[PDB]
């Protein structure tokens, strides 16, 4: 049985932010999100999450995340960050006074960190009947991590915070991870023996591994080889060299699950989108919250999609859009806009300089060129000209049009809802829309071409235009 | 002489795709493109290609190659992917009983290799006197690889697959290239003496080292220290790595002779693309195809060219565009979409939201917003208006638009195909050219302005608008 | 006292390039102006830059950067590129004969050399009272700087030439920065005794080391840890990888600061740019020049803004712009174009396919989609319709439109400048606005529109819009 407090209540000062550290997003997630997704996969009887100054501001995401995860989340507010240690002690609160189960302890800025760790974690604690096991890595550069301080023959003495720790000690590359698995009674006992005379003057959970060394209670110390699941965000360099280091595993599992993926580097894939087979992905490419992309599909270059589904061999390219859905087989881009409720079905077609918003397009139709689709549904087979507009404004409020199936209508329509356009109807060039249209009728609206001869000789005399007519009119 | 055999009958089943694994694509080729064309700048007096189940698929290609390198590709078909040693019996199976020259092996997924690695293996080979020499190189991480065994003398042993190594001779980091040159009857004689039980079940080309240092035999194993040259490629995450090497090579060398490449990560150039001196690549910029570009241009940022000729002194910016040419001097972009068949004279424009498909664009003439331009034959020094369209689609077929020189068109004029506008002609903004334009003409259509006081307090009351003119009509 | 010389005056082959090497630029300046900033700040009592046969396209920029700066800059000549040691002797000419002060020597292609670094130099130079001391640092990567000689006890004794070191030599990893302070009477004395009999036939600074260090003078040499403040750039490759490393450092301090760059290695800014809290900055961005970013801004994905003010709180999306200002609030994007003088008010919004050139929009005003605006003063909380013209150009000139506020102007609207549009007026969806418009009239042109009974059965028989057509009139 275990109990695993995430301590998340510091002030994050190094992120320089108004928004609270552990909500900071990485490949679609907060940190804080990243971290309770992991630790509720590994199932604890208990979870507490310790908040401090802006728990107003957490608490609420902590309890939606208690219900996505199906489980019960506790809250102990600590109401002065006076360190690590007595963060712990702050979260323990919420915890029975006779529970006799392990408190594992992990921070809110470790956003890598997995089930499996923390699994082997728990095993690696129970196997050697330790009092205390933490967590250590080792790293090119440790700067801003505790040391961990072992004699020769690698047995842990205690760790050192990168503030109080010598030159010499500075040079020690393996650093604590901040995650630690407790006997709770050792815990409770050293807990209450920190003292803060610190360079941070803190009460620091890092002293209770010298204090239970002392005691003569086994302490251990877990190597994780792979750095990257214990390394910590204190500051926006660290938080984008993590995101960037999350992406590219992300994306690694997609190219083995057969995603071709041009570009990995430039290429950012949130955690839940899913990705078919031999879809091909183009580089400058993000897929972001639940976007959903079919096999076969044509992605980017440079296209960002949020919760965008797209079906089957569909083709997506040079295009920014959310909140849409993309049917099998259609091609949109390069240069596309889709704004919410845009549903485009199977074989549809959105061209260059086209932008959709909450208008569902059926089978088969195309708009290929310079429009703007908005608050329209417009049926199947259908092809809207060049350089249309659907006129959705009357200057205070929004208007929906109907438009059927086979229809033709003109370059430079503007449909001016709310009209309805008939079945296999066709607009010319140039109408302005503002009656319904009969199925199978033309409409039209502009009037008659004039030419005026000569005009160019009269009204431009002496200009390029004129002596070009004048070379003209002999030749 | 030199038979040189090139493996490419295994099923890639670690690509995951239904695209067979040597017809995946880096920097403008497939992997057996990459692969021939350095075998073919060998020119060994035969090339054979060992194809499997998927011959249909990729034996039309090879012969395509074959017609492009100028010579004879042999195929021989290999029924079951026993395993690369079988491959090479029945590569062995398309020479000649009696031939006496080398035997060259490599795989098809090896597609950095060069011709001056094999010529240097072949040399090695012969002055060594060498039964078997093979190519090895050592990497950081040698997961995949056969295994090289040496005794402290550096004599090579044996190579010992990744799945049948133990923990210690995996931790071997000197590996396999899976290039080869051969003794010919040495190689014959021990292939028929492979055995296939190891891990794979497998008759394992790698096993004819061990079987000819048993026999005797001279075996050579030459250490290649650019590693890149002989990686290997089983799945999409190898494959997105050796494109981004391969990228940055081909990079490297536009930057030697003359080009600034801002963001050479960024910048994906293909193999046979050219680039003139003191051009400037913005980042987000992909070279495709057979693109050249001229010297003094500017391109990108976030351009793609596929088949795209630019001359010199052109711009070309957030350009999508293939199968075109842009004339010397010419400005081309922002957000602008060449579709085949565009031509841009020298000193034209194609400017932001501008659409161009199958028409052919006079010296110096601009078209330079928001317009579609679709089969039309445009004179030079002309100005197409904002927002026009050529309407090349009757709502059935194509039609073809041809407009002279020196003409200024109005902003928002359709030209409803087929129609000429003469030389010096004008139109209005606003007009739908529906018949011909003479030359020096102004055609228009549009009706007369008609102002309606008051509309917006009797129709709009109480709105923002009409309070807005109710105080212009004081003040 | 000291006199710093700069060396800018070989021909810089290596660049293959028609511009002068010292001219090409990173992060927003030439590696001369980063050079002169760098020593400027430094505040040396002489600063002399040694020019050569290109001097006519550099001395003027020379005079701007002294006028910057604030101090005299004095340019010597070096008739013909004799060698690094010849040109400090042309740098020299320009002391006077009894100049008494120390004098530093760098280099015009040592872009990120810093004044921190330079009074380490200065202060290294007289604490040990060297006759020479050298700046070196360890590269994995040595090759074409000269290598640093050394004993085994540290002293050094020499430096040799990448042209002229023995294969034992160029194994060396300690390179010479070619940044040195000297005791003046020191160096004349070397300087008129170097020798051209080496492999490139010149006159070597790098000499005078061994030089100095046989007339038993102190030579020292300071070595670098970081070594990309002293690394130089002969050719394109090397000047890339500086501007990248260069650019890493730019983005990481305002990471620090608090700007959230979500792919560090995708975002360009330049040394000037400055960036509010908690703005966030999506891939592939580059913000150069002076523009400035306030506070809580969204920027990019996919964005360039040069020389652009953009407020606290607006959102700046795939757009391309220069010397523009964007208000606070302001919403920008996707796809539009901010050509310059455009001045977008707090709370405006230029939306997708949107274009602006010499225009001022008001407070609140939108330009929704699809429109170009150029040459026009536009007032408060007005929306344009989408598809719109500021028609600016009669063929021959261009002209201004005014457009008052809380206007509803129609999409499709063409206004024909010069024309003025009064508060609260309206135009109708394809008006083309010839004349003013009062405050509160709605202006319109189209005709009415007429439906065609029966024309499509009519004139496409048997088409698949004639078969719906005749399938809905059942039904
Ligand atoms: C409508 C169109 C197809 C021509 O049709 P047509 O039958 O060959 O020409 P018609 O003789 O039948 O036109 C019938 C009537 O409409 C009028 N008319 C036709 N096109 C018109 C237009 N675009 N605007 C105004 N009136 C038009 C004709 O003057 C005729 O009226 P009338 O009998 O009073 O003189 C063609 O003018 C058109 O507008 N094509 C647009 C195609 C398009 O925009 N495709 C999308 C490209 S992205
Ligand atoms: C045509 C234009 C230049 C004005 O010309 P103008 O000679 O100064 O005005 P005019 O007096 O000669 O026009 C001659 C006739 O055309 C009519 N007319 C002019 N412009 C018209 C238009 N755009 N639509 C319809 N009719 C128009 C005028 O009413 C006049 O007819 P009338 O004599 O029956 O009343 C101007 O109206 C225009 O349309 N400019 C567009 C420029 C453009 O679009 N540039 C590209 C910007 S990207
Ligand atoms: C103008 C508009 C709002 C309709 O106004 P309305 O008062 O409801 O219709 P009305 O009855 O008053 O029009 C008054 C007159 O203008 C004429 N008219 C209206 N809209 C017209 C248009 N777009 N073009 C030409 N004439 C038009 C009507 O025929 C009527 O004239 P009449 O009295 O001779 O028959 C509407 O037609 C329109 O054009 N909306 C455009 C909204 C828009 O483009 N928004 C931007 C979207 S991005
Ligand atoms: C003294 C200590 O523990 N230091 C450890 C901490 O350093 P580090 O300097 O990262 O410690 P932080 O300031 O990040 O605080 C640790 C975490 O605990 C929470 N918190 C912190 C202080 C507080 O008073 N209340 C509170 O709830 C914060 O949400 C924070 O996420 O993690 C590093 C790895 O990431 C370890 O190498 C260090 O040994
Ligand atoms: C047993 C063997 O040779 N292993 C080598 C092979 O591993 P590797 O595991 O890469 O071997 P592959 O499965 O890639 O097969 C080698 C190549 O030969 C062809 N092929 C393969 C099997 C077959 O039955 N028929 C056939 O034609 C395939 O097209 C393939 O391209 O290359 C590595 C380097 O890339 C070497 O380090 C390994 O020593
Ligand atoms: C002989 C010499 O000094 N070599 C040094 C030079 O190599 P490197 O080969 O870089 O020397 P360069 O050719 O770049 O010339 C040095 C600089 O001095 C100026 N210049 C050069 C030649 C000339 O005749 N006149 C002139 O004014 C050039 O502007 C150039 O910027 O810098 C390297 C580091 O960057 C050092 O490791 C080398 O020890
Ligand atoms: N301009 C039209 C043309 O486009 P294009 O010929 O450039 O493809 O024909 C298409 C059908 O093929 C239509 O969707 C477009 O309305
Ligand atoms: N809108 C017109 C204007 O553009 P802009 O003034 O924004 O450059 O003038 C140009 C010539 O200089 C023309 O090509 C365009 O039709
Ligand atoms: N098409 C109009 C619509 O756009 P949309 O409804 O797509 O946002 O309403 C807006 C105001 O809300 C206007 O600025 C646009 O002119
Ligand atoms: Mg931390
Ligand atoms: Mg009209
Ligand atoms: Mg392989
Ligand atoms: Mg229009
Ligand atoms: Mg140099
Ligand atoms: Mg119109």
């Amino acid at each position: 049985d275990t109990a695993v407090l995430v301590l998340a209540a510091g002030p994050g000062t190094r992120m320089r932010s108004d928004t609270p550290k552990v909500l900071h997003t990485l490949a679609g997630r907060s940190m804080l999100s990243h971290v309770l997704h992991a630790i509720a996969k590994l199932a604890p009887q208990r979870l507490i999450v310790v908040l401090g100054h802006d728990h107003q501001r957490i608490a609420p995401l902590v309890g939606e995340l208690a219900d996505t995860l199906g489980r019960t989340i506790d809250v102990a507010l600590q109401d002065r960050p006076l360190g690590t240690g007595h963060a712990v002690l702050c979260g323990l609160s919420a915890l029975p006074d006779d529970y006799a189960g392990n408190v594992v302890v992990t921070s809110g800025d470790t956003p890598l960190l997995d089930a499996d760790t923390l699994a082997d974690l728990i095993a690696t604690h129970r196997a050697v009947s330790a009092a205390v096991t933490v967590l250590t890595t080792t790293l090119d550069d440790p700067f801003g991590y505790g040391r961990i301080l072992r004699t020769q023959d690698h047995e842990v003495m205690a760790i050192v915070e990168q503030t109080d720790a010598t030159p010499s000690q500075r040079e020690i590359r393996e650093v604590n991870a901040g995650v630690y698995a407790f006997d709770i009674a050792a815990l409770r006992s050293a807990l209450s023996r920190l003292s803060s005379n610190n360079a941070q003057q803190e009460l620091y959970l890092t002293d209770v591994i010298a204090i239970l060394r002392s005691d003569g209670q086994t302490v251990h110390a877990s190597h994780v080889d792979d750095s990257a699941l214990v390394a910590g965000v204190n500051n926006r360099v660290q938080l984008a060299e993590l995101a960037s280091e999350l992406n590219r595993r992300v994306v690694a599992a997609h190219q083995l699950a057969g995603v071709t993926v041009v570009d990995p580097a430039t290429t950012w894939i949130d955690v839940d989108v899913t990705i078919g087979r031999d879809t091909v992905i183009h580089p400058g490419t993000q897929l972001l919250g639940r976007t959903q992309i079919g096999g076969r599909c044509v992605v980017g270059p440079d296209t960002t999609l949020t919760d965008v589904a797209v079906g089957d061999g569909a083709s997506v390219v040079r295009t920014h859009g959310s909140s849409s859905s993309i049917g099998d087989g259609a091609a949109v881009g390069p240069f596309t806009y889709l704004r919410p409720g845009t549903a485009l079905g199977a074989d549809g077609k959105l061209g260059a300089f086209v932008e959709v918003k909450n208008s569902t397009i059926g089978t088969g139709t195309k708009v290929p060129h310079l429009t703007y689709v908005g608050d329209a549904d417009i049926g199947e087979y259908s092809n809207i000209g060049a350089s249309s507009v659907f006129v959705n404004y009357d200057g205070t409020s929004k208007r929906r049009t109907t438009v059927g199936s086979h229809v033709r209508t003109g370059s430079d329509t503007m449909f001016v809802a709310p009209v309805t356009i008939g079945d296999g109807a066709y607009t010319g060039a140039g109408t302005v829309v503002r009656e319904d249209v009969p199925p199978g009728a033309l409409a039209v609206s502009a009037g008659p071409q004039r030419n005026i001869e000569n005009w160019v000789q009269r009204k431009r005399p002496g200009s390029p235009a004129a002596q070009a007519s004048k070379r003209a009119s002999e030749m």
